[PDB]
């Protein structure tokens, strides 16, 4: 169950039934989404061995280590088509990188097509030896992690709405068997750093724990001042650490994660234990909770979250006064999502290899219309107005965390101490989510909607950041460029997809 910072991750197919329904899925070292853990200065060496052979799911793979900036290791970032070609079935690839002092709650997932929706994803926690919030809790370990995952009864390639919400890999579907629910154990009077992670391919969840508050202290691998709420909405790939103060009577309490969509009314109920897990106090019975949610919760508003360390947003504290000011117009036309009129389509040679081969400017890079060059060591402000169908769209920027100077639902800006994070919901029509970051990381980085079906239908762009220093900054192993030659040589039967 635990993958260490130096380890092997062997990918196989197996039949799984996390909600009591059996289907074929993907395992990592014989386990469903095992935790990867390490320390902030660790030199990670993860040999990803692709032994996938079930043709009803994608077989080639690529792993993204979500939230790690990968400075100087752009070739390990994992987005197929941008940072590497996929690792082919029967071959392996050794990713090497370091958090470089960046502690936090992260997650890993395939970044090849919609494969992570089939289960190739898991939590990744990087602990700090000098954590600023250490006095606020007693415990923080493999038992204080709470993952949320959308689970479908049909393999991703054959999707025509989630059948279940899995909490720590377990959950029920409407009309399903009374499958075992996950248990989070706590002892009255103790305080826990609970690390809540969305492994979602699509849905967002309204998360709450009956009788308890959530004291948020970390957001997407970035510390915040402690901000307490009763309920929060968490979007694809976001993470929150909240201190859970086990200050209620010894009892069982429902953990609730209500999705925005789902089959057979899953979005609107908790009946029969769907969308649920159990918080059990030591001494309480081996039984389900009979608790109810707070009927008047304080709901998280992202604009209330404030960065703790180096809080100021970069640049002149005036909207549109960054060094580089980009406004992106999302669209949906002719069956595909577009950004500034162009639907993202993966190139035949991954962006980083295009640059290592000689591309000097964005004009030389493919695909045309999807690549935006950024200069070195400048402040970039991106404005991405909501409105395009299928929202709310949670966009994620690889290579950087950003300050959200203007969140959804707010008309106000905060340049003094806005929250920093790496996935942000663009909100609804009228919202103009605005984020800032510094171009301190040479290499090509994806910027896209993390709803996997949207990314696959075109909602993405690539930033070719500091092209001139990209070759000097990054030194891929010889096996990295060899991925594309091995991949491009694959016979038709090695990549065929059996629809079911
Ligand atoms: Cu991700
Ligand atoms: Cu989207
Ligand atoms: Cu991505």
């Amino acid at each position: 169950a635990i993958v260490n910072s130096v380890d092997t991750m062997t990918l196989t197919n197996a039949n799984v039934s996390p909600d009591g329904f059996t289907r074929a899925g993907i395992l990592v070292n014989g386990v469903h989404g095992p935790l990867i853990r390490g320390g902030k200065n660790d030199n990670f060496e993860l040999n990803v061995v692709n032994d996938l052979d079930n043709p009803t799911m994608l077989r080639p793979t690529s792993i993204h280590w979500h939230g790690l900036f990968q400075r100087g290791t752009n070739w390990a970032d994992g987005a197929d088509g941008v940072n590497q070609c996929p690792i082919s079935p029967g071959h392996a690839f050794l990713y090497k990188f370091t958090p470089a002092g960046h502690a936090g709650t992260f997650w890993y997932h395939s970044h090849f097509g919609t494969q992570y929706c089939d289960g190739l994803r898991g939590p990744m926690v990087i602990y700090d030896d000098n954590d600023p919030h250490a006095a606020l809790y007693d415990e923080d370990d493999e038992n204080t992690i709470i993952t949320l995952a959308d689970w479908y009864h049909i393999p991703a390639p054959s999707i025509q709405q989630p059948d279940a919400t899995l909490i720590n890999g377990k959950g029920r579907y409407v009309g399903g068997p009374a499958a075992e629910l996950s248990i989070v154990n706590v002892e009255q009077g103790k305080k826990y750093r609970m690390r809540l992670i969305s492994l979602s391919c699509d849905p967002n969840w309204q998360f709450s724990i009956d009788g308890h508050e959530l004291t948020i202290i970390e957001v997407d691998g970035e510390l915040t001042e402690p901000h307490t709420v009763d309920r929060l909405q968490i979007f694809t790939g976001q993470r929150y650490s909240f201190v859970l103060d086990a200050n209620q009577p010894v009892d069982n309490y429902w953990i609730r994660a209500q999705p925005n969509k789902g089959r057979n009314g899953l979005a609107g109920t908790f009946a029969n234990g769907v969308n649920s897990a159990i918080l059990r106090y030591a001494g309480a019975a081996n039984a389900d909770p009979t608790t109810s949610a707070n009927p008047n919760p304080a709901q998280l508003n992202e604009a209330d979250l404030h960065a703790l360390i180096d809080p100021a947003a970069p640049g002149i504290p005036t909207p549109g006064a960054a060094d580089v000011n980009l406004r992106f117009q999302l669209g949906f036309s002719g069956g595909r999502f577009t950004i500034n009129g162009t639907a993202y389509e993966s190139p035949s040679v991954p962006t980083l290899l295009q640059i290592m081969s000689g591309a000097q400017s964005a004009n030389d890079l493919l695909p045309a219309g999807s690549v935006y060059e950024l200069p070195r060591n400048q402040v970039v402000e991106l404005v991405v107005p909501a409105g395009v169908l299928g929202g709310p769209h949670p966009f994620h920027l690889h290579g950087h965390a950003f300050s959200v100077v203007r969140s959804a639902g707010s008309s106000t800006y905060n340049f003094v101490n806005p929250v920093k994070r790496d996935v942000v919901s663009l909100g609804v029509t009228g919202d103009e989510v605005t984020i800032r970051f510094v171009t301190d990381n040479p290499g090509p980085w994806f910027f896209h909607c993390h709803i996997e079906f949207h990314l696959m239908n075109g909602l993405a762009i690539v930033f070719a950041e500091d092209m001139a220093n990209t070759v000097d900054a990054n030194n891929p192993p010889v096996e990295w460029a060899q991925l594309c030659e091995i991949y491009d040589d694959l016979p038709p039967e090695a990549t065929s997809i059996q629809t079911v």
